[PDB]
């Protein structure tokens, strides 16, 4: 009779709080509801009310970006893959970017961005080897053909106050793909990791920086770019820019998610909340799916604690304890219980170690721990 | 009621008579859209995800096979938007050779003079042919040549190159076809009592043009998006071009086109704001006008008509849509239509009427029925004593 739609609900047991495949960052109903009203009638979107004409969506949120980051100007693309693309096609088409070859080795944990890169029109010079950049072999490739020198977040080394001092020696523009996206210290939470933010590197006098809007920035999908207002017009632009051009719903977003930061609404934005979920939350959560799910005969569960990647292939530093439910069952496999799982309405996916199924309580939301237990059990059942 | 600060992005009452208006956000979803797009974004979901196979899918599966029975295509893909479509087929299959265009299909391209800028810089060579307002088949056959990559076609914004026409030389020849059609209809208007010369998908594919796109938030009513549909052989080389990755659509515009192509199968045209307004009965926009002129009476120095216009409701990249409207118009004595629009445009919601010689319209074809109280309600606020 009634077809349902293709595109469901996850719930996501992986533990990966950034997970690609499951969507990357969920939204809160603060955010959507803000995106709902703008998405359900008319808007300002390109239209300047005081002067009632044509204006362009970028102005209504490019003050957010830039108090929050400290850059003279900042823009938004589509995601941070067409930032690259963007900047190198702006600065450097028919000229040199200097880069290190690890760093342009699976950009974002893609294959499709380095070559991205080599499609912008930009003539890459890869300087150093693999796992060795030293900053002699970098400060040498410069010609007077070279146009940038960049840095990609990675997935000895040249670093990023090399990058800013050989930039201002031969007066070369400097652009870091962050990749990450984060505005915040994240040692204002607990936590621990040699992650750069936008506010740091702009601080070190880094040109140009872009980030994905998705990661740990915690909006919708976006490219960030900011840095010099000089840089920055010429991106504004440049053509391509029109067919990068980011659509309302997401603007809404990150509008949204902006003022967020700002209100200091941390627990408001899904990825922080659940990155700053205590140890002890964790534990509570795993010990009641267990305890849900004794009733259920066949099956063998246990609590345990693993130190797990939650912030997905584009972030493999960040590195933080949880508490998973380990199951086995007696009749299935781990492999065809998993394969059951996906089928399920809605869909679970947990990941799997050593012939376990492992739910990884990081990512699994507390409404969700009834709906786990009564799908094992429909499933295990005849 | 809760925010320290007014967010910028804010609603607006649309009283200019355009639905396909996008300076005020192009078409508007429904509830029905909005909710599904609520769902997906509220959590986890299989975005990239082939829950059969319990590994990574590229996401327009989840939309290809709506596209391909709603236009006939043997394959489709969709990007960001149709700017990024344009730009992403000229650099996949012309990159540095030449793509045959008419003349005067390049200029003011869907009402905008940076897609013709973004081809150029796609890496074809743009071949131009005829002139302005002419184009002779004879001029475009005979710019044929073996570094001829691609025949292109655009949408308009007196002889010219037909879109059969275009298909006999792409076959003759053996080179491509792409029509930019831009406008995203997917079904024939004549079916909802309009009468247009305005090419659908469905039609475009079974005449034989080899790449048909547009935009996904003009005529088709949905997100922004650019959606790009023929042979799979050309398909699968435009998501073989690692620029796709940089034009990749998102979770909200591509959730909110699953819902959208889904209303379309089940032909629930009524739940697509842009075909539900400009399908509005005439008698019924005359309702809302006498409505609304009847809620202005009691207003000091307020002239108040209701006229009948012919208008333009497709925006300026549809500007060979006219249907007859109602619209109200007002004058004050005391305050002036500059100022008073001013005033309209920065109320609490903002009031966005057209002008003309010195009169405000409120043209009733994009005005909610719901919203005429608070055109009302504002009006004699600014208008008080």
């Amino acid at each position: 009779s009634l077809m349902k739609p293709n595109i469901k609900r996850v719930i996501n047991a992986t533990g990966v709080v950034i997970n690609t495949n499951l969507g990357r960052a969920p939204l809160s109903k603060d955010v959507i509801n803000f995106i709902s009203e703008i998405a359900n009638g008319y808007s300002n979107l390109e239209y300047n009310l005081e002067e009632g004409k044509r204006g362009s969506r970028i102005a209504h949120i490019e003050k957010y970006l830039n108090e929050l980051t400290g850059a003279e100007s900042s823009f938004v693309v589509n995601n941070n893959a067409g930032a690259v693309f963007l900047v190198l096609n702006t600065l450097a088409e028919g000229k040199e970017v200097i880069i290190s070859r690890g760093e342009l080795v699976e950009i974002g944990g893609s294959f499709r961005i380095p070559d991205i890169m080599k499609k912008s029109g930009a003539i890459l010079r890869e300087v150093g080897y693999y796992n060795k950049t030293k900053v002699s072999r970098y400060e040498g490739a410069i010609n007077q053909n070279t146009a940038l020198l960049m840095k990609v977040h990675k997935s000895e080394e040249v670093k990023l106050e090399d990058l800013v001092k050989l930039g201002h020696k031969y007066g070369i523009p400097t652009y870091y793909d962050a990749g990450s996206g984060l505005l915040i210290n994240l040692k204002e939470f607990g936590i621990s990791v040699d992650e750069p933010n936008f506010r740091d590197c702009i601080s070190l006098g880094i040109d140009l920086v872009s980030g994905s809007g998705d990661k740990l920035l915690g909006g919708p999908q976006a490219g960030i770019i900011v840095g010099k207002k000089n840089l920055i017009e010429k991106i504004k632009k440049n053509p391509i820019a029109r067919a990068l051009r980011i659509d309302k719903l997401t603007l809404s977003g990150l509008e949204m998610t902006l003022k967020l930061y700002f209100e200091k609404r941390y627990e408001d934005i899904p990825v922080i909340r659940m990155l700053t979920q205590d140890e002890k939350a964790l534990r509570q959560k795993a010990k009641r799916l267990e305890k849900l799910l004794k009733d259920i005969p066949g099956l063998k569960i246990s609590v345990i604690k693993d130190k797990a990647k939650p912030g997905g292939g584009s972030l493999p530093e960040l590195e933080l304890p949880t508490y998973c439910v380990a199951i086995r069952h007696d009749r299935l496999s781990s492999q065809e219980l998993s394969r059951r799982l996906r089928l399920a309405e809605p869909p679970i996916v947990c990941r799997i170690r050593e012939d376990q199924l492992l739910f990884d309580m990081r990512t699994v939301f507390h409404e969700d721990l009834k709906t786990i237990k009564k799908t094992l059990q429909e499933l295990l059942s005849i």
